């Protein structure tokens, strides 16, 4: 099983590249996640310099495999299923009145770490909108995915849609349509629909100089 690689503290490496507008930028993060409390710790550094989009439209591209599966619930679990090969995990994300994100992420063991490696290409933004404009509050307003099995692609489907408070009043959608799809050619556990939820907090290191983003998580699955 690819859930028996889940049963302790698991290092994580981010690697984003983007492109939003032609404004390219890249991030790492690190951290570690522990699926059987369901929790991640990360911190992301902008490698590039300054982050041209605001952090929070950021948080669902940085690996749903760090959920905590109840056990009448394990073989539902899809994401640790696909372990070590991993699966490739794409979204496009619709910011209301604005422009679109789309992504590309492999997200799989390299070692002993697990990795989450993305492509992100933003276009048709507004340079004085809330986005590459900076307008949005440095905060999070989580919401539940509803995770469907995709047949077709041997893999899962969902959408779902997060809400940005926006600085000064006033809240920016951002709609997010996501499939996974595995790696590797083994069985893949197929789940029935069920919810992932998630609890994040962002802050920041008083210590660190660059641009960056501390991010702690819970996350859980249920049923029904």
């Amino acid at each position: 099983k690819g859930e028996e690689l889940f049963t302790g503290v698991v290092p994580i490496l981010v690697e984003l590249d983007g492109d939003v507008n032609g404004h390219k930028f890249s991030v790492s993060g690190e951290g570690e996640g522990d699926a059987t409390y369901g929790k991640l710790t990360l911190k992301f550094i902008c490698t590039t310099g300054k982050l041209p989009v605001p952090w929070p439209t950021l948080v669902t591209t940085l690996v749903q495999c760090f959920s905590r599966y109840p056990d009448h619930m394990k073989r539902h679990d899809f994401f640790k299923s696909a372990m070590p090969e991993g699966y490739v995990q794409e979204r496009t994300i619709f910011f209301k009145d604005d422009g679109n994100y789309k992504t590309r992420a492999e997200v799989k063991f390299e070692g002993d770490t697990l990795v989450n490696r993305i492509e992100l290409k933003g276009i048709d933004f507004k340079e004085d909108g809330n986005i590459l404009g900076h307008k949005l509050e440095y905060n999070y307003n989580d919401h539940q995915v509803y995770i469907m099995a995709d047949k077709q692609k041997n893999g899962i489907k969902a959408n779902f849609k997060i809400r940005h408070n926006i600085e000064d009043g006033g809240v920016q959608l951002a709609d997010h349509y996501q499939q996974n799809t595995p790696i590797g050619d083994g069985p893949v556990l197929l789940p029935d629909n069920h919810y992932l939820f998630t609890e994040s907090t962002l802050s920041k290191d008083p210590n660190e100089k660059r641009d960056h983003m501390v991010l702690l998580e819970d996350v859980t699955a249920a049923g029904i």
